[PDB]
């Protein structure tokens, strides 16, 4: 079930998972439109849905990733696409083998510096290469 802001906005959260605490490295995900292209893992809150509580769910879900949630970044509105993130921080301490969509949709993971993160992402996911611009 999608949930939207008052405005019609669809509500949805994302975790920047790092590696570690040095936040140098994060992890993208395939597009599930275009496997050839990353993003990052994120997705709509259900009904009545904590923002940081579905930001962990949706990363765990896409990425297979679980860890120590960390900061707010900020809440990022997609004007063209009519939605607004919650973006927090995850410090990745398990990696998971064989999670919900490498199953369903052979999803694919891969490991970023920041900089090359925020070129993967430029193209097709400006909103998203913003979300590293602090
Ligand atoms: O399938 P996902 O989870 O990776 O993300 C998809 C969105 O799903 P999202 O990540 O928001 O939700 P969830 O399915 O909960 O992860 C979906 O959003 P929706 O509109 O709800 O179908 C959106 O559609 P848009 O809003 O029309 O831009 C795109 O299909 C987007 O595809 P991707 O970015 O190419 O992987
Ligand atoms: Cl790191
Ligand atoms: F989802
Ligand atoms: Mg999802
Ligand atoms: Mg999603
Ligand atoms: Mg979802």
């Amino acid at each position: 079930t999608r949930t939207y802001d008052g405005d019609g906005y669809k509500k949805r959260a994302a975790c920047l998972c790092f590696r570690s605490e040095s936040e140098e490295e994060v992890l993208l995900v395939s597009s599930s439109r275009h496997p050839d292209r990353w993003i990052v893992p994120g997705g709509g809150m259900e009904p009545e849905e904590e923002p940081s509580v579905a930001a962990v769910r949706e990363v765990c879900e896409e990425a297979g990733v679980k860890g120590t949630l960390g900061r707010l970044v900020g809440i990022f509105e997609n004007q063209e696409r009519k939605h607004r993130t919650y973006v927090y921080v995850l410090i990745v301490t398990e990696v998971l083998e064989d999670w919900e969509d490498s199953v369903n949709i052979g999803r694919k993971r891969e490991w970023f510096k920041i900089e090359d993160a925020i070129k993967v992402l430029q193209y097709h996911k400006p909103v998203q290469a913003s979300y590293f611009e602090t």
